[PDB]
Parts: C-alpha cells; structure tokens; sequence
C-alpha cells in the first residue's frame, strides 16, 4: 500500500478496531437502557460510562480535523 493509504490504513485499523471494542462493550452490557433493567447491577452507571466514552470518542472524532486537509483531500478512502 502507498505510504499515504498506508498511514490512513494504520490510522484506519486503529480505528475500525475501536468502533467494535465501543459495541462490542455495550451489547455485551450497558445496552438497552431504562426499560427495567440494562444488564447490569446498577443501570445507573451505564449512562454515565457511555457518555463518558463518547465525549473523548467525539473528541477523537475531533482530532482527525486534519482529515479535511491531509495534504489536499480527504474523501478518497471510506471503504470501511
């Protein structure tokens, strides 16, 4: 792969790792939220957990601002 799509692809597994790990925890538990029950022994928690890792989520989301720029595009790989 060419050192560009190489880097997008490391930086790419990185992330397309991190977007099952963030759904894999919550079907495991935390899902399914306020209707009597989340999986869980507090199903307080959870809520909180979830935004929790969705803020600094959004802020990775954030971080790859730069995406926009690259060198001089960014919509050239959304394969996965």
């Amino acid at each position: 792969p060419p050192q560009f799509l190489r880097w997008i692809k490391e930086w790419g597994t990185n992330v397309c790792i991190q977007k099952q790990e963030h759904k894999e925890y919550v079907k495991s538990k935390c899902s399914n939220v306020t209707n009597l029950g989340a999986q869980a022994s507090e199903s307080n928690n959870c809520t909180s957990e979830i935004k929790k890792y969705q803020e600094w989520s959004r802020k990775r989301s954030i971080q790859w601002e730069t995406i926009s720029k690259r060198y001089k595009k960014y919509k050239r790989m959304d394969i996965l």
